[PDB]
């Protein structure tokens, strides 16, 4: 099939119910390695890559479609849709916290619950928002991937990691980064980096787990706080003694059980 083709959609587990794991920009599903061992006994998971990771065809990624994050959402649900699963605990990474969040507005019965792991409504300092950049901040960024792409890559793997510069998670993320074309990481890069949800937040109705790391490059503690207060949904926040903006790949003693909390408990 198409869809199950395009996102390398792979399906495993059993169970009841169904986990859907969403990844973040610059990685791909093998963000969740060390995650899936733990549900395949008691779900069934999909796992999919987003158009445009590096696993993915560059000649079916679509300037249009992907110009908001609203295009991933629409491919999420065509996935949900083609499987015929009618309802998912769903776990996005990065983006796709608010790739999930956007789905859930369009087919809010296709969600029990949203677990976001590193999630940011919006990434630019405002008035009274700390978002984590300045828009100088990102100029530099774009900047040096139109200038090396490569050497960004090799230098900002380490910093979103974080932790030890010389890990195994530093050496798979950059490598998952510089296997994305250089100039749909550009435009990905762009459109994520210039989103802002805020505004729709106070109309998500799907129940949400909130989940970072402490020290977290893009994502400041604060802005897991400003989703707790303007989630209009019921939701909770456990931010984790943690170090990066993958933790699921780079700690994963420490926060693959805090995940599991999240997915295998309900908010009361
Ligand atoms: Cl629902
Ligand atoms: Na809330």
């Amino acid at each position: 099939g198409v869809v199950e083709e395009a996102h390398n959609v792979k399906v495993i587990g059993s169970g009841e119910a169904t986990i859907v794991l969403g990844h973040g920009f610059g990685t791909d599903q093998s963000v969740w390695k060390h995650l899936v061992p733990h549900l395949v006994d008691d779900y069934r998971v999909v796992l999919y890559d987003n158009m445009g990771a590096g696993t993915t065809n560059p000649d079916y990624f679509d300037f249009d479609r992907y110009s908001n994050l609203e295009g991933y959402s629409f491919d999420l649900i065509a996935i949900l849709e083609d499987l015929k699963i009618e309802s998912c605990i769903f776990v996005g990474h990065s983006v796709s916290a608010m790739i999930g969040v956007l789905a859930s507005l369009n087919r809010p019965d296709l969600f029990s619950k949203i677990v976001m792991i590193s999630a940011s409504p919006r990434y630019v300092n405002d008035v009274d928002y700390q978002g984590g950049f300045e828009q100088e901040d990102l100029n530099q960024l774009f900047e040096a991937i139109r200038s090396n792409y490569k050497a960004w890559c090799l230098g900002f793997a380490p910093l979103a990691v974080g932790g030890d510069m010389d890990s195994i998670a530093v050496q798979e993320f950059s490598r998952t980064l510089f296997n994305m074309r250089p100039d749909i990481a550009l435009s990905v890069g762009q459109t994520i980096f210039q989103s802002d949800m805020r505004q729709i937040l106070p109309f998500v109705t799907v129940p949400c787990h909130i989940l970072q790391s402490v020290k977290d490059l893009a994502v400041p503690v604060v802005v897991s706080e400003y989703l707790h207060a303007n989630l209009g949904c019921e939701s909770v926040v456990e931010v984790i003694p943690s170090d990066g903006h993958l933790p699921q790949l780079s700690s994963p003693d420490s926060v693959i059980p805090v995940i599991l909390r999240h997915i295998r408990n309900d908010i009361a």
